[PDB]
Parts: structure tokens; C-alpha cells; sequence
């Protein structure tokens, strides 16, 4: 009920963005919204982070970029390239976690092995 600007401005000038959001998230705070959402079938691989729209039955699809903190933010992403993983490609977030999908991607890691969410979609 802040608002996106309020919570996004809070966590882009912290010295630590993400942990000023998973702190906002766990205070109660209501997740960052306007997202973008993807129009698809629930047919898809249900890989994390892929070139076109992979939701399966139990995940949504969204726009990467739209769902990363850093792009969100406008601020460097924490590598030494500052690249982004998600920019330009469509997440899959598991339907139970895609009320927030900028908290599920900060707090989740990619199976290197089946490209799915490890403790989720993830079956390694
Ligand atoms: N995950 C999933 C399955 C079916 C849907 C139908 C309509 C909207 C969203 C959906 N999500
Ligand atoms: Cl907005
Ligand atoms: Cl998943
Ligand atoms: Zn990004
Ligand atoms: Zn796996």
C-alpha cells in the first residue's frame, strides 16, 4: 500500500538493495507489483529463465526484466560484469510464490543441471 516508487526508491539508495527488500518483505511489507505478466499456454518446459514463455501448470510467466531488483531499481547488478540474468529473457515463478516475483528471483537459485528453481521446480 506504499506504493512501487516508495519501496523500489528505499531499496535502490540502501547500501545493500537486496536485504532492504527481503527485510521490507519479511516486515510485512506488500510485494512490488506491475510485473509483466506473459499470455501462455502452461505447456512450457518450466525452466527458470528462458528465451520465450516456458510456464508449466504450477508456475506463471513474466518479462524478466519487470522482476529483477536491479533493473526494477536502475541500479548496478552485483557481478563484476553487472550482468543481468533475467533482462530481455521470461522468468517462470511457481503459481505459490508469483504474488512477488522480484522477492521470488532475489531469493531463488537456477538447478545448473535441469535449469529449473532449486527447491522448487528443481527434481535433481
Ligand atoms: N498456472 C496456471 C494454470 C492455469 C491458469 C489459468 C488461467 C490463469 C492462470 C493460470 N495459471
Ligand atoms: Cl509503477
Ligand atoms: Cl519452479
Ligand atoms: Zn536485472
Ligand atoms: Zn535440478
Amino acid at each position: 500500500t506504499m506504493g512501487n516508487s516508495t519501496v523500489l526508491s528505499f531499496c535502490a539508495f540502501a547500501v545493500d538493495a537486496a536485504k532492504a527488500y527481503k527485510d521490507y518483505l519479511a516486515s510485512g511489507g506488500q510485494p512490488i507489483t506491475n510485473c509483466v505478466k506473459m499470455l501462455c499456454t502452461h505447456t512450457g518446459t518450466g525452466q527458470a529463465i528462458t528465451v520465450t514463455p516456458e510456464a508449466n501448470m504450477d508456475q506463471e510467466s513474466f518479462g524478466g526484466a519487470s522482476c529483477c531488483l536491479y533493473c526494477r531499481c536502475h541500479i548496478d547488478h552485483p557481478n563484476p560484469k553487472g550482468f543481468c540474468d533475467l533482462k530481455g529473457k521470461y522468468v517462470q515463478i511457481p503459481t505459490t510464490c508469483a504474488n512477488d516475483p522480484v522477492g521470488f528471483t532475489l531469493k531463488n537459485t537456477v538447478c545448473t543441471v535441469c535449469g529449473m528453481w532449486k527447491g522448487y521446480g528443481c527434481s535433481c
